């Protein structure tokens, strides 16, 4: 199954809500994982696109999400419903209309 | 000067408006900037990779993507007017003299 990855800055309504998404879509079975430049620093140096990603747009440029190895957003946090399409998990079984 | 491709997915949000205020300030003043669309340059596409890619993951909803020097910075939303200024190396305007 698809695995998307957070390369999130060192660590807002914003990431409150993230957070809660990352709730309802890992209880629907899929496999969200988050990495801080803080507390995983070297899982930012080992993986070839996050380097090459903060040398190019700065570690300001953060988060950085990718889908299966993909780059799918980098800048902001997506709502649940982006979440919900990379996943292909149907709205009513994460909670959304 | 880092050059930058914008992949553009829309009727006029106004960080829309903003961007292109911007852009403005950005070739006015030196940069290199090329923008497309899929409505009128979709074969660029399917052309450059990592859009081609980008697009196959994220969807065309990941929209918008910006290259600088080729390379993704950002995906998603549009930079505003500090981060473009930190993309390009462009430095902090005088005022002058706090105590």
């Amino acid at each position: 199954m698809k695995t998307l990855m957070v390369f999130d800055p060192a660590m807002d309504q914003a990431l409150v809500d993230f957070s809660t998404d990352v709730q309802w879509l890992k209880q629907c079975g899929v496999q969200i994982e988050r990495f801080n430049l803080a507390q995983q620093p070297m899982s930012f140096v080992q993986n070839e696109k996050v380097k090459a990603f903060i040398e190019a747009s700065g570690a300001e440029g953060l988060p950085l999400l990718l889908l299966d190895g993909e780059t799918v957003m980098a800048g902001r946090y997506p709502k649940r419903a982006e979440l919900a399409r990379w996943f292909g998990i149907p709205l009513d079984k994460v909670g959304l209309a």
